[PDB]
């Protein structure tokens, strides 16, 4: 049979079957619901909407993210997106084909083994298992050691893995990914007098960040350009026609990765993070570790991130360190790539947690026999 | 057939042939296992390393020695290495070849013991033979008289001999060698906020120290030039990168084996050792004892040793008595290269313990036929 | 003139008077700065806080420890909890009252120098003098024969001394005391949906790990019966009203000085250091040091961890030997009893070092006059 590999992020949907180059399936993980009162009668009113058709229809909808920083926060709409994506992107029957899930490290444990429960539940699929998301895109760069720092919508973590070994103790986590970029930068557009407050308007503010954002090499320097001329300014078209114009709100939003102080946290940027979890692995890795510096998620897409990661990490690393930093062009998809690589190995295969495993020991059982 | 020449040393393992001018295989007597979880598939993974994959992989490993003190104290590591010596290493059949074993004296009789049983039982050589290291530095020296001062990683011996008969009266085992100045080493580096706690770390300071030590002609007046200027400063440059500076502890860590009470012993020094061993001796042959001191193992190695060892000694022996240390520039592998000139004799085949001996004796014989 | 006794910790600090039974003034050793802008004029607005009004002013600050596993790394931080200490805290004059001071051993000695230069230069104290914190534990015990465990909030240390005659050379130094513990804690609070990324929230699950946590006498035992039912769970209320349920956790974090690997440590447990360093000793005054196991510092007020040590010593040491711990109820203040005690003895008086002597010889007479 066919394995199937789905990676259920903050913000989208990636689905799919082992041995694949990419997923089949990319739509984003919302739940949306009417909040005015129909008044034609005759016509196919639902009470939710799961995905794309939630997206075309967000005018009339309340949008609601049931995963909310890599955590379910709401079992029901992950339920609802879970049957979709099975049966309407998929055209599958979940009770033929095993599983394979992803989720962030230090995640609460109730949270896996509640997807596990509805896995061998809800939809009896015959086997699943749960990887950890850093672990995969390292299996889809093709390599044993590196450090991985994945960020996507709701969770940037960091795994140090060397020759095929994982050091848990290094492990970073923090809860600064792209939905808070994005409230960031709506916050910061009241500055020109553009309001977003609805939902749909933040898929907006989304899209203009993924179509207007970029990470300068400097900041002060950036700052200093963008308050002496106009270059830097870019026209956005809204969906009603309305045309928009940012300065130096392209490259303050993404500036909040390296400053986490702008949106009031106290904890260090993405490079000093991952400069002390190097700094916690053993001294006889590090120089393999600062070679290999491995990026994913869509908030490792911004122009000139890369670039930044390799300044900040040299003035942070010793002179004689060589830094590399990899960026794939398509480490948008590394997770799910490296779930379709492992599930398409055949040493994998006696990893699997079958229905009678769970059955004599419980939802217990994803601790002892996943990662 | 061609005879094998094996010097399991505390730290090192020295093999090859017989009649051959150097040891063919020379790789640490390390055994490493790892001390992380895997989290990688489809990679080999091994429960154990031995030699230089486990000094390549020592980041994830923990490396435990299985010859302390020149006695053998993990027997399964001890017979995992002397696989891998005949196997890896040499590519060579045991049962074909007759084998050469060292051990320093005055050790338990249940190592050598234990040591024919597994080379007549687990290996099935033809015939085996245990020498005291000492007497091979002799060998390797070509001479029949003097005193032999053999230091190595484990164990620091005198062996007077004179006109090829040994004084076992006379003979002088100190357990101060240099795994205990490498040790000393680590403890002192934390003066200048150096941190050394694990295994690899003493693989880093056992680097350093070999590096970096030398004995001093007088230590009083190196402390005093030490504390005057920086002139006897250097700098370290560690795996990550990281560079550090060392001062007098240059040679205050040789200096324990002349005051063995900076590590709490309160046994005499090397020179006061030799010095003993002589004056036990016969009068009519101290006279030739004086002039034939012979150092052999890697903890002579020490820039300025053979100098130091002089003075101690002429400051010890009457001023009539002309006193010459011998230190060959090869005298790190002379106990193998004493093993296979004995080896390579023809009067030396019929001290061979052949299967059959040992089959009618038992492992008592090596008490028998063996010095 | 009555002399001062300061017992610098990672943590706390404990200043007093010499000759009284507890210290006058416990503060944490902190100093905090705010991260956010003010916006309200002519209020009292410092750049820094200390001490306790840094603990109530948590809320708007960052939090930093001046010193480090017993290291000194921020030197102005440190010079004003010194200012603090002497005239906020005890209402004296530094100029008229010598200060002993406390440092853990195997320090760096750049830390103790600076710290005899800071008091000689910044507050002109007429006589100074740096103890070795277990040396007064035993002084506080009323013991001259004993092995003293040591730990608090940077530094788990262990010092055997017989008839008043200390072993440097079976000295332990260990990384690992209640700031690892705290931080670990944290990390496994996560499990639950407990997030604190925070220094105010590390000081928050520091008060939750000193009000909840207990050591296990057998681990895997209490691990079953915590999986077994909810006996074990315990309620603590967060300062905004929150209520958070912890299960095994409550020994789970304290289990990491018997298991240093939880934390990626290679080191060996406290009860095995303790062995190890028991073992270092002369094989005649093993007997008494087996039953004058000392313990003092926070660290050491776990319940049960008195009981887990005695076991596993004699689950290590012969049959035949007596293992007795020392556990006083006040030996969270041992070190500072102890120092008031040698400050308040007639023959210490002539041990202090005074100005005229520190002007002559400079920095370096504390490494002379001070062990
Ligand atoms: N080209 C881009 N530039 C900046 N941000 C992007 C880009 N593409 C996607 N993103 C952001 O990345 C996040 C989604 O990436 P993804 O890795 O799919 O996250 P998840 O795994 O949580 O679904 C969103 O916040 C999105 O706004
Ligand atoms: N150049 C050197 N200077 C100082 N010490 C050395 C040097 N080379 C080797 N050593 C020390 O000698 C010991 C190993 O020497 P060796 O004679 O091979 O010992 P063994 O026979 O016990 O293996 C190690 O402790 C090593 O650190
Ligand atoms: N009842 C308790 N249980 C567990 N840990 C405690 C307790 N009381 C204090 N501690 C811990 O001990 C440390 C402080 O103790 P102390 O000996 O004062 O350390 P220091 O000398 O480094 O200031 C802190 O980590 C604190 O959390
Ligand atoms: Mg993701
Ligand atoms: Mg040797
Ligand atoms: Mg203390």
């Amino acid at each position: 049979t066919t394995a199937l590999v789905c990676d259920n992020g903050s913000g989208l949907v990636k689905a799919g079957f082992a041995g694949d180059d990419a997923p089949r399936a990319v739509f984003p993980s919302i739940v949306g619901r009417p909040r005015h009162q129909g008044v034609m009668v005759g016509m196919g009113q639902k009470d939710s909407y799961v995905g794309d058709e939630a997206q075309s229809k967000r005018g009339i909808l309340t949008l609601k993210y049931p995963i909310e920083h890599g955590i379910i926060t709401n079992w029901d709409d992950m339920e609802k997106i879970w049957h979709h994506t099975f049966y309407n992107e998929l055209r599958v029957a979940p009770e033929e084909h095993p599983t394979l899930l992803t989720e962030a490290p230090l995640n609460p444990k109730a949270n896996r083994e509640k997807m596990t429960q509805i896995m061998f539940e809800t939809f009896n699929v015959p086997a699943m298992y749960v990887a950890i998301q850093a672990v995969l895109s390292l299996y889809a760069s093709g390599r044993t050691t590196g450090i991985v720092l994945d960020s996507g919508d709701g969770v940037t973590h960091n795994v140090p893995i060397y020759e095929g070994y994982a050091l848990p103790h290094a492990i970073m986590r923090l809860d600064l990914a792209g939905r808070d970029l994005t409230d960031y930068l709506m916050k910061i557009l009241t500055e020109r007098g553009y309001s977003f407050v609805t939902t749909a308007e933040r898929e907006i503010v989304r899209d203009i960040k993924e179509k207007l954002c970029y990470v300068a090499l400097d900041f002060e320097n950036e700052m200093a350009t963008a308050a002496s001329s106009s270059s830097l300014e870019k026209s956005y078209e809204l969906p009603d026609g309305q045309v928009i114009t940012i300065g130096n709100e392209r490259f303050r939003c993404p500036e909040t990765l390296f400053q986490p102080s702008f949106i009031g946290m106290e904890s260090a940027g993405i490079h000093e993070t991952t400069y002390n979890s190097i700094m916690k692995c053993d001294i006889d890795i590090r120089k393999d570790l600062y070679a290999n510096n491995v990026m994913s998620g869509g908030t490792t897409m911004y122009p000139g991130i890369a670039d930044r990661m390799q300044k900040e990490i040299t003035a942070l690393a010793p002179s004689t360190m060589k830094i590399k930093i990899i960026a794939p062009p398509e480490r948008k998809y590394s997770v799910w790539i490296g779930g379709s690589i492992l599930a398409s190995l055949s040493t994998f295969q006696q990893m699997w947690i079958t229905k009678q495993e769970y059955d004599e020991a419980g939802p217990s059982i994803v601790h002892r026999k996943c990662f």
